[PDB]
């Protein structure tokens, strides 16, 4: 595929991502159901202590066959109108 945006190069690549922000309980849900949607495999967000329990930074694993594919499920996950944030 060529769109420049969700697939170009057609290489599904370990995207070491970091989604920290708010404690949300359907962030996880996002994050394997919008990884799996644009990548083949189920992954998920390791969420750890890092200010308080009202905000948790989590670990996403992705492997988007795209550069730009990690960005787009980020946001995908990332959408709450609460501060979401991701490395």
């Amino acid at each position: 595929m060529k769109t420049k945006l969700n697939e170009l190069l057609e290489f599904p690549t370990p995207f070491t991502y970091k989604v920290m922000g708010q404690a949300l309980p359907e962030l996880v849900d996002q994050v394997v159901e919008v990884v799996q949607r644009h990548a083949p495999g189920d992954y998920t967000p390791t969420v750890k202590p890092s200010s308080k329990g009202n905000y948790h930074s989590v670990s996403i694993t992705i492997n988007a066959t795209h550069i730009e594919q990690v960005e787009t499920l980020y946001e995908e996950l990332g959408k709450i109108d609460i501060v979401r944030m991701v490395l």
